């Protein structure tokens, strides 16, 4: 029963995952000034011509579009990480308001939305072996702000209708998360966590340092969906973020000066 309310969000959350308080919790604030520039950080490989996107689910915190992650089609290499890492699933985090809704912030600024590409480590087989990893996962972050509208975000905008409530799902094939990405893979990393609930320590983040625009009527319609099920109070999906956590013995490096 964990969620964005008064009653059961993020300060809450340590009761029942103590891990809420641990030494890497995610998100954070980035201070760009502080953070070091790595020159033997690689360029990010992000190879995902042969993604296959199976479907689309309102869990209750979010939506998340998924990926076959049977076969090496969509894979992360590259940058801080050893090894390949397969997509699984994206989502985002967004606001009531277009001045709040990312998890990460960047000198305090706090974007509209905040996109999350997670992926596993292919070593440890499948993703519930991975999380229990220290280097089980790695989650692309990418930031939205609001502005031109994104044309590669739309087909997921539309579908929205259909699983306006928790538990709702539908067929979502054929959509390419490459249109998604921004110009620049310039990204921060840094180890953390997942930012939901079971909060576990397994993630390299990778945040990229360019935001991609989306209209005002695409995040909208995020703000449309329900945390609820169907025929439940409706309560809108809006401020399902976390807020920055301490940094505490960790190092933000960049790939960029
Ligand atoms: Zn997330």
């Amino acid at each position: 029963h964990w969620g964005y309310g008064k009653h059961n969000g993020p300060e809450h959350w340590h009761k029942d995952f103590p891990i809420a308080k641990g030494e890497r919790q995610s998100p954070v604030d980035i201070d760009t000034h502080t953070a070091k520039y790595d020159p033997s950080l690689k360029p990010l490989s992000v190879s995902y011509d042969q993604a296959t996107s199976l479907r689309i689910l309102n869990n209750g915190h979010a939506f998340n579009v998924e990926f076959d992650d049977s076969q090496d089609k969509a894979v992360l290499k590259g940058g801080p990480l050893d090894g390949t890492y397969r997509l699984i699933q994206f989502h985002f985090h967004w606001g009531s308001l277009d001045g709040q809704g990312s998890e990460h912030t960047v000198d305090k600024k706090k974007y509209a939305a905040e996109l999350h590409l997670v992926h596993w480590n292919t070593k440890y087989g499948d993703f519930g072996k991975a999380v229990q990893q220290p280097d089980g996962l790695a989650v692309l972050g990418i930031f939205l702000k609001v502005g031109s509208a994104k044309p590669g975000l739309q087909k997921v905008v539309d579908v929205l209708d259909s699983i306006k409530t928790k538990g709702k799902s539908a067929d979502f094939t054929n959509f390419d998360p490459r249109g998604l990405l921004p110009e620049s893979l310039d990204y921060w990393t840094y180890p953390g966590s997942l930012t939901t609930p079971p909060l576990l320590e397994c993630v390299t983040w990778i945040v990229l340092k360019e935001p991609i625009s989306v209209s005002s009527e695409q995040v909208l319609k995020f703000r449309k969906l329900n945390f609820n099920g169907e025929g439940e109070p409706e309560e809108l999906m809006v401020d399902n973020w976390r807020p920055a956590q301490p940094l505490k013995n960790r190092q933000i490096k960049a790939s960029f000066k």
